[PDB]
């Protein structure tokens, strides 16, 4: 219906809708066409707002850099169809954000709330978790090795270690694993009963989680620890504690943001190594390559498929006239296969350097957890790879049919033990 839309319907459907993300050979050719022919253009398909599709690495950085011009707060920062956004608005007091977490905020609010934990998540602070992360990683590796050379790398291994890491970072006890899996896999899981009923279930379930998290907040105000829950519980702004709604959103955001992404990227690494056995040999003879392996797994997997922005003023990008109120989809996968930046970007190559990928985004909201993600993946692969003589896929990987946080959910493998 919007006269400015120039992206062919079939291409627009492929890049916007969830289904195509389940197959690399569906999604990546569509983005290649856009990068070649309509690098920044408008799409409008039935059931969605009109939107610009940012397919180029340069543009995704330019937009992400300027939160004053391209907003997280103003519209939904997640790519929902109109029906789902309206449902979200109806359970969130009219706001297009289900909780008050960092990705829902614009500066200066954003800057203040991110600032509460920014230092904790920097490499020097994160390095103190090394011993704990190594214990957690070894447990997951043992889990895999307990199989007689056959398992699902995701469901039998990679599902676990990153949740345990985010739990240790927060301060959630080991025994609460079931509740944390419910949080990230069930309540905030991918869909893949009336509206009133769904809304009732939502309000009940989130209240249950927030009651649970409130107990930690109270605990840490009397008995401080070096974990994130303690940091936030004991934080003040303008001389007062942060409201429970911001604290609990922060706990949920950290758990959900840090689990699937890391698991998925780990699966991506195993797919890459399975298809490229020489690279497994390389990482085994030179463990100092593992950080480069980790960055390549994140670039190539690109588990976060999109975030959205709303233009707050008329403005120009790649010679296009973006108008106030226009929504923009940021495609991290398309940026990560941009030929102007990467040679042979469809190839998994652990020696790729430099590797200036946007798997963690770029600019004001750039992944808070990026340093924790890189450290835990490094430690995991340091522990796993010496234990493996070989690894191969036993069947096709199954990827999540989503336009938000996807990548591998199931990675059937065979392996021989070193
Ligand atoms: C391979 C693993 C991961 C990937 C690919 C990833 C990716 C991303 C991306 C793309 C964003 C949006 C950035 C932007 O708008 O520019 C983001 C935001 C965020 N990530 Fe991650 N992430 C990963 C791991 C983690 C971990 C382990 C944590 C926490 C322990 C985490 C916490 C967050 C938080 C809190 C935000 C919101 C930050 C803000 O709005 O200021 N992520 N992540």
């Amino acid at each position: 219906m919007d006269a400015r839309a120039t992206i062919p319907e079939h291409i627009a459907r492929t890049v916007i809708l969830p289904q195509g993300y389940a197959d690399d050979e569906v999604i990546y050719p569509a983005f290649k066409w856009l990068r070649d022919e309509q690098p920044l253009a408008m799409a409008h398909i039935e059931g969605y707002d009109p939107m610009w599709i940012a397919t180029k690495h340069a543009d995704v950085m330019q937009i992400g850099k300027q939160p004053g011009l391209f907003s997280n707060a103003e519209g939904s920062e997640i790519l929902y169809d109109q029906n789902n956004e309206a449902f979200m608005r109806s359970i969130s007091g009219g706001c297009p954000h289900v909780i008050d977490s960092l990705t829902s905020m614009d500066p200066p609010t954003h800057t203040a709330y991110r600032g509460l934990t920014l230092n904790w998540f920097q490499p020097a602070s994160i390095r103190k978790l090394e011993e704990n992360i190594r214990r957690i990683a070894q447990a997951s590796v043992q889990r895999l090795l307990d199989f007689d050379g056959e398992c699902d790398f995701m469901t039998d291994c990679a599902l676990y270690y990153p949740l345990h890491v985010v739990m240790t970072a927060l301060g959630v006890p080991e025994d609460d694993e079931p509740l944390m899996l419910k949080l990230t896999q069930d309540f905030f899981g991918v869909h893949e009963q009336s509206a009133d009923e769904a809304a009732r279930r939502f309000h009940e379930t989130i209240a249950t989680f927030y009651d649970y998290f409130n107990g930690f907040t109270v605990d840490r105000r009397s008995c401080p620890k070096d974990d994130v829950m303690s940091l936030l519980a004991n934080s003040k702004l303008d001389g007062n504690y942060i409201d429970d709604k911001y604290i609990n959103a922060y706990y949920v955001a950290i758990a959900t943001a840090g689990h699937d992404t890391t698991s998925s990227s780990s699966g991506g690494a195993i797919i890459g190594l399975s298809r490229n056995p020489e690279q497994l040999a390389l990482a085994k003879s030179d463990p100092a390559l593992i950080p480069r392996l980790v960055d390549e797994a994140v670039r190539w997997t690109a588990p976060v498929k999109s975030f959205m922005r709303t233009a707050l003023a008329d403005t120009e990008v790649r010679g296009q006239n973006i108008k106030r109120g226009d929504r923009i989809m940021l495609s991290y996968p398309s940026a990560n296969r941009d030929e102007e930046v990467f040679s042979n970007p469809d190839e998994f190559d652990i020696t790729r350097f430099p590797n200036r990928h946007l798997g963690f985004g770029w600019g004001a909201h750039m992944c808070l957890g990026q340093h924790l993600a890189k450290l835990e993946m490094k430690i995991f692969f340091e522990e796993l790879l010496p234990k493996l003589k070989s690894v191969e896929l036993s069947g096709p990987p199954r990827l999540v049919a989503t336009n938000f946080v996807g990548g591998p959910k199931n990675v059937p493998i065979r392996f021989t033990k070193a």
